[PDB]
């Protein structure tokens, strides 16, 4: 099966205007007529995202602002953190602006110092790097790849799992972070084995979604497992799991077994499987 | 469309990482006396014999796992295997690096080395918290570092990068040559995934930035660890329009062109395409002979 829909935060590619990032003159020129999106510390916004006049906060782009690119018509848009008076629905462009702003400002919050030598870092190039104050070495935004997998039997049954300390009825796909030295396919097999003890084959990619909570990209997969093999939960974070039929899943979707919100690529994978 | 013919090098085998032992300091300390040890120099080179990484006796360097060692998992016999950085005697044996000689390694050795290389390089670059600047201390067999001030765990970093073969749906594909590259050296278009974008959006954005094409039907082919120093390469193909002209926007590409399957096959059997462990070569090969 393929995904029926593009995942929600994946929909558009905004015009990021990469070439402007290293052009402080063009950034400073665009500022007077530029738009500004403002996020609080949890990455929440005012709502379509409110775009205010950048010029209101100053006559030049502040250090801690991030240049998001251009909206249709060529207006520059920036993002800043501020005290205000959760993506966790928006138009496509707002969703992309927010995903970018959220990820980038969360990175800044967590990248104030060099991991290499501990020196403070200074934002630069429209907020797309931070520079080691001592050495001049550039640090770059971090996005951790994570897999999320629907294990199925090749027919009408699929594994869903509930993490320890998730609410009782809340089941979903199996997830994990990619480790150093492994392929995505190897990561999927490893993580499924760790979580529910199954050996899976035919690991197949479905799609992807930015997941700035705070810094993931979710990579969706399906894989073939064997229901005659028993579960085993000890090595993982799963409290329980079971094989469910397409009928059960469709039923749970139409609502009791609870599946994650359409925001997650997880829901899109399950939906696309259940109605294939 | 098309699929990869081969699993990329470095993707072939998945190590027994024995994750549960990382958080069991007692079992790690017990296993040490009979444990194996792989040693990498600063450039990530090792000694190999018959395609297989040399495993020395861990006990020779000390009675306990040193702080800077990384626990790689289990080798045959129940034995633990670890990696450390060390100065290697460049004159008393050939030192092979994965990037130049990866083809010579057994699958398991290649994966051990890829993991060790990535993990030791991470340690070298993760001595301090990016959050607050505090020193960090390795723990869990080298699989985290702990903020000395706050106790917050820092985790190994792997940056996703895409690499894309843009084609016309038929018999022609874009290859591009970077400014810093020798004449006739062409390859696929590559870039790092940025915050806030999907892989598909990243592919479209990077192709646009590098050669000015608008591409659709972004399709995943495969993946390969790429510890030089800390990537994972994610291979894709996409449909471009040859009637749209190139534009070398971001300044990274000096030239690019559409090449036929015949040209590419020809260049592979020797536009220069050298031999390579990169997924890039596997993508081009798989396309050219589809
Ligand atoms: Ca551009
Ligand atoms: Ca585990
Ligand atoms: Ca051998
Ligand atoms: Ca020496
Ligand atoms: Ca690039």
């Amino acid at each position: 099966f393929r995904l029926r829909n593009i995942p929600l935060l994946s929909r558009v590619g905004l015009d990021r205007a990469d070439e402007l990032r290293s052009n402080p003159e063009e950034l400073a020129k665009g500022w007077a007529e530029a738009g500004l999106i403002t996020l609080d510390v949890r990455g929440r916004v005012n709502i379509q995202v409110v775009i205010e006049d950048a010029a209101r906060i100053g006559d030049q782009p502040p250090e801690h602002a991030v240049f998001l690119g251009r909206i249709p018509g060529g207006r520059h848009v920036w993002a800043v953190r501020a005290d205000l008076d959760d993506l966790r629905l928006f138009d496509d462009t707002s969703a992309a602006l927010l995903a970018t702003a959220m990820a980038m400002l969360a990175w800044h919050d967590n990248a104030g110092y060099s991991p290499v030598d501990g020196s403070p870092t200074i934002p630069a190039k429209g907020g797309w790097v931070r520079v080691n104050s001592a050495t001049g070495q550039e640090e770059f935004p971090r996005t951790d790849p994570a897999i999320i997998c629907l294990v199925h039997d090749g027919g009408d049954r699929a594994v869903l799992g509930r993490q320890k300390f998730w609410p009782e009825r809340m089941f979903s796909l199996l997830a994990g972070f990619v480790e150093a030295g492994e392929s995505l396919e190897a990561c999927v097999a490893r993580e499924v084995a760790e979580e529910v003890g199954l050996t899976v084959t035919d690991v197949q990619y479905l799609g992807s979604q930015p997941w700035p909570f705070p810094r993931s990209i979710m990579l969706g997969f399906h894989a073939i497992g064997d229901p005659s093999q028993p579960f085993a939960f000890n090595d993982g974070e799963i409290a329980e799991a079971d094989w469910f039929t397409r009928a059960e899943v469709r039923s749970a979707l139409e609502a009791r077994l609870m599946l994650p919100g359409s925001i997650s690529i997880a829901r899109e994978i399950v939906e696309s499987w259940a109605y294939a």
